């Protein structure tokens, strides 16, 4: 009797995310103007004015690898 | 009597999402204006005037790779 | 009787996520003005007046890996 | 035998381009405005405003002159 | 026998390529007003205001001269 | 037998390329005026105001010439 267990693995798992590899070149508007006698913001709010967000949130993302090479006589 | 248990494994497992080798070349308007006697905001308001936002959420994009290379004589 | 046991394991598992290898070149826009008598912001607001925000969240990205070479005679 | 060869070449060959012999008296001399406000440009701009450059390119205007005398006697 | 060989060349051979003898007088004298506020430029300006360089060039204008003389006798 | 070479060369070869011979009379002499603010430029910028350079390129104007005399006797 012989046995020859060799299991071989090259495997790549891979995760690729978010913002990966992109090219912005020049990005932004040429005038933005705001004029008013008030301005006036009281609950939560959110303002942008000529501003540039890049912006990336990954929560996912995650791998995972199992394995159980058993052998029994 | 011999058993030669050698499975071989070349896989290739990949996550690619997102935003991903995008090119944005020169984005954004020429002129953007507002003009009020007020700006007045008051519960949970978004507001967005000439700006750029680029915005990426990747809660999934996950791997999983599970292997049971059992023999039994 | 003799068993072999040499399994081979080459593997990569990997995580790439958040901001990579992106190209931001010359971002910004040309002129932004604000005018007004009073600004008046007084409860979780926020704002952003010609400003660049490059911002990243990887709370994800984990990796696992599980082996179990049992043999048994 | 008598031979006499004697051309007489008195030519002349001649070229006259560009800008020759011209008159330009009280060029410009007048009012140019601009006022500009709030302009935006994605791509190349060549402006020129109230200009009078005197730009000369000659890559050309070379002569080139080959002649060429034999006499053979027997 | 009796050869005369006796060409006369007195020919000329020119160029006259370029701005050559112009009279350029009170170029300019005016009155050139650019009032410019908030403007976006993304790429390559070339601008010119009430400019008036003298700009020459001149890759060319060169001269070949080829003479080849030749008696042979017998 | 009496052979006479005698050729007779007087003639000229001659290049005048580029600004030659120009009156230039007060140029300038004006009002340029240029008032500018809050601009922006993301890329090369060439600007002219007021100029009058005098630039001169000559990469070219030269002179090649070639002669060849020979008598061969028998």
């Amino acid at each position: 009797v012989q046995i020859v267990y060799k299991p071989v693995d090259l495997s790549k798992v891979t995760s690729k995310c978010g913002s990966l590899g992109n090219i912005h070149h020049k990005p932004g508007g040429g005038q933005v103007e705001v004029k008013s006698e008030k301005l006036d913001f009281k609950d939560r709010v959110q303002s942008k004015i000529g501003s540039l967000d890049n912006i990336t949130h990954v929560p996912g993302g995650g791998n995972k690898k199992i394995e159980t090479h058993k052998l029994t006589f």
